[PDB]
């Protein structure tokens, strides 16, 4: 039932997913001044060398890229996480406009667009396991600002056309993720939730400083997928975000001064 528009949006969640008012929800807002400098947080480690995508697919509320997470191939450690946590997917959050798209603010300021690069913690075995503890999943969230290409998005968007309408998918083999990442590693980190159904309390949020520069071609492609399925009437696949939620009592912590 639950999408993006009037009837079924963000502000109707709550009534099949009541965590949905709970004290953890994400996005949130990120102010930059208050985010305190924590000299104990590690650098983040991105391992993503023997990654393994094997398929794209529109499911109605993004568009993800899968990989294999049957072993350690692909795997983000250290920063503020305590163990291993294995690649399984990653989506985009994107705008009607260039003005909105991201889930996370900064200083109220909107991205274009939002990339979630989604990893479980294998202590947990399963992703589906994970989402039942509060430590169960991180999330890489990396913002997407309009403007020069990001050459390593391209593979993406050329295949989006084979994807259009919900339920299609297509093999999508051999993309390295490496090329979405912005040159630093500086981010911000607080304790969260799934930003869609069932919006599980179970994340660890990892938000780089840093954004990606795309290309207005690139964000175009993305605009053209459709919410709905083939054959039903056509709904842009647009505004596809949750917006920020309050920050309750949490820290929002910096890995930078
Ligand atoms: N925007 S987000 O919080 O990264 C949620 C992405 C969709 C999910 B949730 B958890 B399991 B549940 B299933 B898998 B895992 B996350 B991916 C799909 B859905
Ligand atoms: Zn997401």
């Amino acid at each position: 039932h639950w999408g993006y528009g009037k009837h079924n949006g963000p502000e109707h969640w709550h009534k099949d997913f009541p965590i949905a008012k709970g004290e953890r929800q994400s996005p949130v807002d990120i102010d930059t001044h208050t985010a305190k400098y924590d000299p104990s947080l590690k650098p983040l480690s991105v391992s993503y060398d023997q990654a393994t995508s094997l398929r794209i697919l529109n499911n109605g509320h993004s568009f993800q890229v899968v990989f294999d997470d049957s072993q350690d191939k692909a795997v983000l450690k250290g920063g503020p996480l305590d163990g291993t946590y294995r690649l399984l997917q990653f989506h985009f959050h994107w705008g009607s406009l260039d003005g909105q798209g991201s889930e996370h603010t900064v200083d109220k300021k909107k991205y274009a667009a939002e990339l979630h690069l989604v990893h479980w913690n294998t202590k947990y075995g399963d992703v589906g396991k994970a989402v039942q503890q509060p430590d169960g999943l991180a999330v890489l969230g990396i913002f997407l600002k309009v403007g020069s290409a990001k050459p390593g998005l391209q593979k993406v968007v050329d295949v989006l056309d084979s994807i259009k309408t919900e339920g299609k998918s297509a093999d999508f083999t051999n993309f390295d993720p490496r090329g979405l990442l912005p040159e630093s590693l500086d981010y911000w980190t607080y304790p969260g939730s799934l930003t869609t159904p069932p919006l599980a309390e179970c994340v660890t949020w990892i938000v780089l400083k840093e954004p990606i520069s795309v290309s207005s071609e690139q964000v175009l492609k993305f605009r053209k997928l459709n919410f709905n399925g083939e054959g039903e009437p056509e709904e842009l696949m647009v505004d596809n975000w949750r917006p920020a939620q309050p920050l309750k009592n949490r820290q929002i912590k910096a890995s930078f001064k």
